[PDB]
């Protein structure tokens, strides 16, 4: 859908902004600082999930730039991998917003939070 | 969710550039430029619904900036209805997707085009 390569890059900076946002906005609720209100959860974890899918067809073969690692592209497999255990854990998080629970939610919020620095370390520009 | 007013202006551009990318690129379908897929388009536009109802929390009182007006927050109600009629839009958007009907789908994408630019028009900084 990108008419040229910095499209995408420009896209996926957007992306990972709001799932950012998303996933962050919930860090004072899993420390407890804020109230946990399941409803509210539930319904941004949804949000989070459709947002978690976005960046990853904006690697298009051609899209290199940005603060991608080039190592994307000819380690495809293993980026592919770090993105699919990041949504696995969406997953989970996502299950566990559902159930209402609190402590699950920490526990997947965690799991979460090392697949995004994972894929950071491997394969984002210092 | 923002720490500061300037993170809700980075946060609402990045949601109009996503939410921009996933309206625009069907514009090669409702043309006929590029072939109609119903379950494709339906899933897109389930993306773009979600998308859709983001920027307008990043509105809240304080957030002055970017290219939005003042008069957002001064003529408020105003606003307002500039972003439900757009909501309404893409609900309709949305029911044609679902329809799988080419012709209610060009018809329904007008609409929301239409949207767009008188809010723009009204609301966004030249
Ligand atoms: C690979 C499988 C990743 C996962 C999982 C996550 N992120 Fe990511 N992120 C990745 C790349 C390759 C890039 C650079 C994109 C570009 O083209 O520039 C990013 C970027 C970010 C940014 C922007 C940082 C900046 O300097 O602007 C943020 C804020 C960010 N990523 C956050 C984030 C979070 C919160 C994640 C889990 C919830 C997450 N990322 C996962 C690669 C990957
Ligand atoms: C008000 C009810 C709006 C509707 C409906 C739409 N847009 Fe919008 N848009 C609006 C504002 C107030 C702003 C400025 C935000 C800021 O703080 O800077 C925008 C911005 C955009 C942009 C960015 C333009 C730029 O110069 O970077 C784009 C690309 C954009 N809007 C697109 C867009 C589309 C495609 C819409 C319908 C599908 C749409 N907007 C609706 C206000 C409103
Ligand atoms: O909210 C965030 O969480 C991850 C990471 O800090 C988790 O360790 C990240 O990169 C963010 O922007
Ligand atoms: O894709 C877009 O459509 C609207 C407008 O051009 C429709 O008239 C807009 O502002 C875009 O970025």
């Amino acid at each position: 859908q990108f008419a040229k390569p910095e499209d995408a890059v420009k896209y996926r900076q957007s992306a990972v902004t709001l799932m950012a946002s998303h996933f962050g906005r919930m860090t004072p609720v899993v420390k407890g600082q804020a109230p946990y209100d399941a409803a509210q959860i539930k319904a941004n974890v949804e949000v989070l999930k459709t947002l978690s899918a976005l960046p990853w067809a904006a690697f298009g073969p051609g899209t290199e730039g940005g603060d991608a690692r080039p190592e994307i592209w000819s380690d495809a497999a293993s980026f592919k991998q770090k993105q699919q255990a990041f949504q696995d854990n969406i997953v989970k998080l996502s299950a566990a917003a559902d159930a209402g629970d609190l402590d699950k939610l920490r526990a997947a919020f965690g799991d979460v939070g090392a697949s995004c620095k994972a894929c950071h370390d491997a394969y984002r520009k210092k």
